[PDB]
């Protein structure tokens, strides 16, 4: 039961060393690219956005896959929603004036200069071997034929969040209305994920703020009396998907699913189960089942709301085809109904 889950968590700890050295390598490449991007008049204000829950500037999206975001302070920004998509927007408003097409800031034009500067730069430093693979993420780098890092350019807006987020981040009953107000005072980000000229709202930087401050109790997981299993359930959900994707690699049925889908479902379960007593460490097996059952429901109903934009369906036909969702539904059901044989030794 839960002893199989606890065995999985123990095994995962054994690759901490490989992960930290890989993240060190990513960190070096990113610092170098940050230096050259700052030379360009367009990207002078660029900087690293702190998104990682364990490492600072580096998010781990899968084994040997890392995620980095470059933020660009762009003030006096005005948004125009693209055709009721709730998540995609035209950006309107001098350093960036080169990227204008009318009153609109072109995502494709800015991404193209971003790409070109990075592609130039990875040639020079022969300290490590870095190539460019493959539109968000802007750049995927492959380091040493092993480690891949997705680099995402993000405009930073310090304005109030767009109205499409008004009913999102539904944490009031869990983390309190006070915390939700404070979080909604932080900046938001636009990335050039095209629905073209459209940008997508991004709140990835909020994850670290909640995952490591995750209890109804302010001292959840700060002492021996308050140990919950929230983080371990998220780890197990990510590992479930990673393992399924590897086993179904012959026909790549699951290519479209990612840890972002897993995380979103997991934080919806945290909303539904707001009390720390619903995440007691002794209850790991039931808590994990809660998480998997909700993910299964999202798959079967083909509905997974963006955590911040409730009318944006991560599982829409526009984003993931029906056959892929039907397929993973079937595999998750099987795993859940059979006590997760994908976790067997
Ligand atoms: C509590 C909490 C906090 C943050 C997130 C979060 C949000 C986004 C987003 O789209 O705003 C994320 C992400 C994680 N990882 C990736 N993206 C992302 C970013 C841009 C485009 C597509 C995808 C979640 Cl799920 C829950
Ligand atoms: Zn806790």
């Amino acid at each position: 039961g839960a002893s199989k889950l606890r065995a999985v968590l123990e095994k995962l700890k054994l690759s901490r060393d490989d992960i930290s050295t890989a993240a060190g390598m990513v960190k070096g490449v990113v610092d170098h690219l940050l230096l050259r991007l700052k030379c360009d008049s367009a990207f002078r204000g660029v900087g690293l956005l702190n998104t990682g829950s364990y490492y600072e500037h580096v998010k781990i999206s899968a084994p040997n896959e890392f995620d980095v975001m470059f933020k660009l302070e762009v003030p006096r920004i005005q948004l125009e929603e693209y055709s009721n998509t709730r998540a995609y927007y035209f950006v309107k408003f001098n350093p960036l004036s080169q990227f204008l097409e009318g009153e609109i800031l072109s995502a494709s034009k800015m991404l193209s200069k971003f790409r070109k500067i990075i592609k130039e730069e990875i040639n020079d430093i022969k300290d490590t071997d870095v190539i460019m693979k493959r539109g968000s993420p802007a750049v995927t780098l492959l380091i040493s034929e092993k480690i891949s890092v997705d680099i995402t350019l993000a405009l930073e807006s310090k304005s109030s969040w767009p109205a499409s987020t008004q009913e999102g981040l539904r944490i009031q009953n869990w983390l309190s209305a006070k915390v939700r107000k404070q979080l909604r005072l932080k900046p938001f980000y636009l990335v050039p994920k095209h629905a073209e000229e459209t940008w997508r709202l991004s709140f990835s930087h909020i994850e670290k703020e909640i995952l490591n401050n995750h209890g109804k109790s302010k001292t959840c997981c700060e002492n021996k009396e308050e140990k919950c299993c929230r983080k371990d359930c998220l780890k197990l959900m990510k590992y479930l998907l990673e393992q399924l994707k590897e086993r179904f690699k012959d026909k790549k049925h699951l290519d479209k699913f990612s840890s972002y889908h897993v995380k979103t479902a997991f934080f919806h379960v945290c909303t539904q189960n707001p009390q720390d007593s619903q995440w007691d460490r002794k209850d790991l097996g039931l808590c994990f089942d809660n998480c998997v059952t909700y993910f299964l429901q999202c798959l079967r109903t083909e509905k997974l709301e963006n955590y911040f934009i409730p009318e944006f369906n991560l599982f829409s036909s526009n984003l993931i085809d029906k056959r892929s969702k039907e397929f993973l539904t079937k595999q998750i059901e099987y795993e859940r109904n059979n006590e997760f044989p994908v976790f067997d030794e």
